[PDB]
Protein backbone atom coordinates (compact mmCIF):
# COMPACT_ATOMS: atom_id res chain seq x y z
CA UNK A 1 0.00 0.00 0.00
CA UNK A 2 1.04 3.58 -0.46
CA UNK A 3 1.19 5.90 2.20
CA UNK A 4 2.34 9.40 2.19
CA UNK A 5 4.77 11.40 4.41
CA UNK A 6 4.89 14.93 4.87
CA UNK A 7 8.66 16.22 5.29
CA UNK A 8 10.55 18.82 7.23
CA UNK A 9 9.94 21.82 4.28
CA UNK A 10 6.26 20.87 3.78
CA UNK A 11 6.62 18.91 0.95
CA UNK A 12 4.73 15.18 0.99
CA UNK A 13 6.75 12.04 -0.67
CA UNK A 14 5.15 8.76 -0.88
CA UNK A 15 6.46 5.42 0.38
CA UNK A 16 5.63 1.57 0.01
CA UNK A 17 4.71 -0.14 2.87
CA UNK A 18 2.55 -3.23 4.00
CA UNK A 19 0.12 -2.88 7.21
CA UNK A 20 2.41 -5.33 8.84
CA UNK A 21 5.85 -2.87 8.63
CA UNK A 22 6.44 -1.38 12.43
CA UNK A 23 6.90 2.19 12.76
CA UNK A 24 10.93 2.00 12.70
CA UNK A 25 10.35 -0.16 9.87
CA UNK A 26 8.80 3.27 8.52
CA UNK A 27 11.33 5.02 10.18
CA UNK A 28 14.24 3.50 8.42
CA UNK A 29 12.41 4.09 5.03
CA UNK A 30 12.13 8.01 5.87
CA UNK A 31 15.72 7.78 6.58
CA UNK A 32 16.74 6.52 2.78
CA UNK A 33 14.85 9.50 1.73
CA UNK A 34 15.13 12.05 3.82
CA UNK A 35 18.78 11.50 5.63
CA UNK A 36 17.52 11.87 9.02
CA UNK A 37 18.37 8.91 11.14
CA UNK A 38 15.49 6.94 12.98
CA UNK A 39 16.36 8.31 16.49
CA UNK A 40 15.94 11.81 14.82
CA UNK A 41 11.75 11.23 13.56
CA UNK A 42 9.13 11.82 15.26
CA UNK A 43 5.93 10.30 13.28
CA UNK A 44 2.73 11.98 13.62
CA UNK A 45 -0.52 10.61 12.71
CA UNK A 46 -4.08 12.39 12.98
CA UNK A 47 -2.55 14.32 15.57
CA UNK A 48 -0.55 11.92 18.22
CA UNK A 49 3.02 10.54 18.30
CA UNK A 50 3.65 6.67 17.03
CA UNK A 51 5.59 4.41 19.20
CA UNK A 52 8.33 2.13 17.67
CA UNK A 53 7.02 -1.51 18.20
CA UNK A 54 3.42 -1.14 17.03
CA UNK A 55 2.60 -1.79 13.04
CA UNK A 56 0.79 0.41 10.94
CA UNK A 57 -2.62 -1.26 10.84
CA UNK A 58 -2.43 -0.87 14.92
CA UNK A 59 -2.79 2.82 14.63
CA UNK A 60 -5.35 2.16 11.55
CA UNK A 61 -3.21 3.57 8.93
CA UNK A 62 -4.47 2.92 5.75
CA UNK A 63 -3.68 3.29 1.92
CA UNK A 64 -3.28 7.08 1.16
CA UNK A 65 -2.91 7.77 5.00
CA UNK A 66 -0.31 10.67 5.76
CA UNK A 67 2.40 10.65 8.47
CA UNK A 68 4.22 13.53 9.34
CA UNK A 69 7.67 13.95 9.69
CA UNK A 70 9.04 16.11 12.45
CA UNK A 71 12.34 16.78 13.49
CA UNK A 72 13.73 15.89 17.18
CA UNK A 73 15.37 19.17 18.66
CA UNK A 74 17.28 17.53 21.64
CA UNK A 75 19.58 15.32 20.60
CA UNK A 76 18.63 11.39 19.78
CA UNK B 1 29.86 3.06 35.90
CA UNK B 2 26.72 1.97 36.95
CA UNK B 3 23.57 1.88 34.28
CA UNK B 4 20.40 0.68 35.64
CA UNK B 5 17.81 -1.61 33.17
CA UNK B 6 14.56 -1.99 33.54
CA UNK B 7 13.86 -5.94 32.65
CA UNK B 8 10.24 -7.17 31.06
CA UNK B 9 9.13 -8.04 34.73
CA UNK B 10 9.58 -4.64 35.77
CA UNK B 11 12.56 -5.28 37.84
CA UNK B 12 15.24 -3.35 37.79
CA UNK B 13 18.87 -4.49 37.57
CA UNK B 14 22.23 -2.84 37.31
CA UNK B 15 24.97 -2.90 34.51
CA UNK B 16 28.80 -1.57 34.55
CA UNK B 17 29.05 0.01 31.68
CA UNK B 18 31.88 2.55 30.16
CA UNK B 19 30.91 5.87 28.59
CA UNK B 20 32.04 4.53 25.01
CA UNK B 21 30.32 1.38 25.39
CA UNK B 22 27.71 1.45 22.01
CA UNK B 23 24.32 0.27 22.38
CA UNK B 24 25.03 -3.28 21.04
CA UNK B 25 27.75 -3.70 23.40
CA UNK B 26 24.84 -3.09 26.31
CA UNK B 27 22.32 -5.48 24.31
CA UNK B 28 25.11 -8.22 24.83
CA UNK B 29 25.57 -7.19 28.63
CA UNK B 30 21.48 -7.64 28.75
CA UNK B 31 21.64 -10.91 27.11
CA UNK B 32 24.12 -12.53 29.45
CA UNK B 33 21.71 -11.16 32.55
CA UNK B 34 18.16 -11.53 30.76
CA UNK B 35 18.52 -14.26 27.94
CA UNK B 36 17.30 -11.79 25.77
CA UNK B 37 19.39 -12.08 21.94
CA UNK B 38 20.46 -8.35 20.86
CA UNK B 39 18.37 -9.03 17.92
CA UNK B 40 15.22 -9.10 19.85
CA UNK B 41 15.64 -6.08 21.99
CA UNK B 42 14.03 -3.00 21.97
CA UNK B 43 16.43 -0.17 24.54
CA UNK B 44 14.59 2.78 25.41
CA UNK B 45 16.19 6.20 27.22
CA UNK B 46 14.02 8.67 28.26
CA UNK B 47 10.78 7.80 26.08
CA UNK B 48 12.73 6.98 23.10
CA UNK B 49 14.16 3.69 21.11
CA UNK B 50 18.27 3.77 21.17
CA UNK B 51 20.27 2.89 17.67
CA UNK B 52 22.79 0.37 17.54
CA UNK B 53 25.76 2.01 16.14
CA UNK B 54 25.83 4.91 19.11
CA UNK B 55 27.46 5.28 22.40
CA UNK B 56 26.54 5.55 25.78
CA UNK B 57 27.50 9.06 25.52
CA UNK B 58 26.03 9.62 22.47
CA UNK B 59 22.89 9.82 24.54
CA UNK B 60 23.77 11.30 27.28
CA UNK B 61 23.33 8.42 29.25
CA UNK B 62 25.22 8.75 32.75
CA UNK B 63 25.73 7.10 36.49
CA UNK B 64 22.12 5.61 37.27
CA UNK B 65 20.52 6.29 34.24
CA UNK B 66 17.33 3.75 33.64
CA UNK B 67 17.37 1.69 30.24
CA UNK B 68 14.20 0.21 29.63
CA UNK B 69 14.34 -3.04 28.37
CA UNK B 70 11.02 -4.37 25.71
CA UNK B 71 10.88 -7.26 23.59
CA UNK B 72 10.60 -7.47 20.20
CA UNK B 73 7.18 -8.69 19.36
Amino acid sequence: MQIFVKTLTGKTITLEVEPSDTIENVKAKIQDKEGIPPDQQRLIFAGKQLEDGRTLSDYNIQKESTLHLVLRLRGG
